[PDB]
């Protein structure tokens, strides 16, 4: 169908977020470009607003899952590339085992030639010496699956996860993923049979950039679901 028909080449990439965490507004806003074809996803994030108040690696998840490689036998599972042309809404619920937690909802949709994904987040119950507001995990990112569901009930799909920071000391803080994606048209998208996505990231930065950013590397393909 249509959808899988857009994303054949590299796709522009535009992120806005708006976040207010324990009362600490900021906004990320960045650029990039997408390439499901190999599972590729290059964003660029900067803070408007100044200094970030919580770690870049909290912000990765937040910051467009059609752009992953679906091998040919699962193409009927890929949820997120049927519901393009319209978009999705992904509402997701972030909970950091010993601190505060994200309530995150997004419209990613096509603006043209681009894909735009906007985010709202609000995060609360936060310790200002935990580990997020305090700023001690490592600037690095995990590998991970992403457990994805059909969700009959809602015409959509529900995927959840575990995302592991690395603390500075040699520990590990644990941010439990609950998400939901609906589409926004009125249309008829393919409910996958459950699969998964094995996500591999890369934070970088960029040396000549004095603003408070971040520079992500995507790299996600879909698996678990042998025809028969």
């Amino acid at each position: 169908s249509k959808g899988e028909e857009l994303f054949t080449g590299v796709v522009p990439i535009l992120v806005e977020l708006d976040g207010d965490v324990n009362g600490h507004k900021f906004s990320v806003r960045g650029e990039g470009e997408g390439d499901a074809t190999n599972g590729k996803i290059t964003l660029k994030l900067i803070c408007t607003t100044g200094k970030l108040p919580v770690p870049w690696p909290t912000l990765v998840t937040t910051c467009v899952q059609c752009f992953a490689r679906y091998p040919d036998h699962m193409k009927r599972h890929d949820f997120f590339k049927s519901a393009m042309p319209e978009g999705y809404v992904q509402e997701r619920t972030i909970s950091f085992k010993d601190d505060g937690t994200f309530k995150t909802r997004a419209e990613v949709k096509f603006e043209g030639d681009t894909i735009v994904n906007r985010i709202k987040l609000k995060g609360i119950d936060f310790k200002e010496d935990g580990n997020i507001l305090g700023h001690k995990l490592e600037y690095n990112f995990n590998s991970h699956k992403v457990y994805i569901t059909a969700d009959k009930q809602k015409n959509g799909i529900k995927a959840n996860f575990k995302i592991r920071h690395n603390v500075e000391d040699g520990s590990v803080q644990l941010a439990d993923h609950y998400q939901q994606n609906t589409p926004i048209g009125d249309g008829p998208v393919r409910l996958p049979d459950n699969h998964y996505l094995s996500t591999q990231s890369v934070i970088l930065e960029d040396p000549n950039e004095k603003r408070d950013h971040m520079v992500l590397h995507e790299f996600v393909t879909a698996a678990g679901i042998t025809h028969g």
